[PDB]
This record gives C-alpha cells, sequence and structure tokens, in this order.
C-alpha cells in the first residue's frame, strides 16, 4: 500500500487536525494561529529568508492536505512541527510567537491523539 491514495476519511481526519489547530483560542480569546497562517514577503522581511531553509505557512499546509501532498498522518505531523521550529527559530526565546508556536505542538498532538484514536 506504500504508494495509494488517501482515503476521504484520512482527508477529513487531516483537515479536522489542522482547524483544531487554526481555530485553538486562549481563555482571553485569541486566536494563536493568526500570525503563521500567512508568510511575509520577501521583500518586506528579507531576513526570514536568509535564515530559514524550508518556509512554510498554515495556507500551505492546507494546500498540502487539498493536492494529496502528506502520504500520512506522521507526513502532516513533520509539516507542523517545521513550522512551529521555524518560529521558536527566528522568533526571540520568549516572545509571544514563540510561546505561541510551542502550544500550537502541544494542540496538534492532542487533536492527532483524540481524533485518531476515536
Ligand atoms: O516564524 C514566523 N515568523 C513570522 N511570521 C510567520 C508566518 C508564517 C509562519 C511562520 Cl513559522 C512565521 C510572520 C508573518 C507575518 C505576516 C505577513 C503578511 N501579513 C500578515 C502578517 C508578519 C510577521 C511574521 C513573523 C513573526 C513576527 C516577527 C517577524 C516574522
Ligand atoms: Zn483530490
Amino acid at each position: 500500500e506504500k504508494l495509494s491514495p488517501n482515503p476521504p476519511k484520512l482527508t477529513k481526519q487531516m483537515n479536522a487536525i489542522i482547524d483544531t489547530v487554526i481555530n485553538y483560542k486562549d481563555s482571553s480569546g485569541r486566536q494563536l494561529s493568526e500570525v503563521f497562517i500567512q508568510l511575509p514577503s520577501r521583500k518586506e522581511l528579507p531576513e526570514y529568508y536568509e535564515l530559514i531553509r524550508k518556509p512554510v505557512d498554515f495556507k500551505k499546509i492546507k494546500e498540502r492536505i487539498r493536492n494529496h501532498k502528506y502520504r500520512s498522518l506522521g507526513d502532516l505531523e513533520k509539516d507542523v512541527m517545521l513550522l512551529c521550529h521555524n518560529a521558536q527559530t527566528f522568533n526571540l526565546e520568549g516572545s509571544q510567537i514563540y510561546e505561541d508556536s510551542i502550544v500550537l505542538q502541544s494542540v496538534f498532538k492532542s487533536a492527532r491523539q483524540k481524533i485518531a484514536k476515536e
């Protein structure tokens, strides 16, 4: 089965996991994903592209689910962990963005364990 199409059930699970991550709010009602939806342009933040080898945003992850680029829930996981890794690489330790990216890793893993195990 190594090369085979993604079942509709799997694609639905992928979208539900990523929607849980994108929609996640703190107790104040702030949506943590907001800044991570779209990458900055190379004109507005050139130094991002000098430091980050493999840029990714949540828009691109949603596109990759739709175009069947993830072979597995593990491949989806790897791209979400890459996004969060890039945020921690570029942004200052202790910054809101840096901290938010750590919480989103946990939100992803919780959603995967709950949705795929139920
Ligand atoms: O790691 C990121 N740091 C950042 N971003 C990101 C956007 C998507 C994915 C990631 Cl993983 C990041 C990101 C995105 C923006 C967008 C650009 C288009 N207009 C909406 C805002 C602006 C600034 C950023 C930072 C955070 C703040 C400091 C500069 C860079
Ligand atoms: Zn399709």
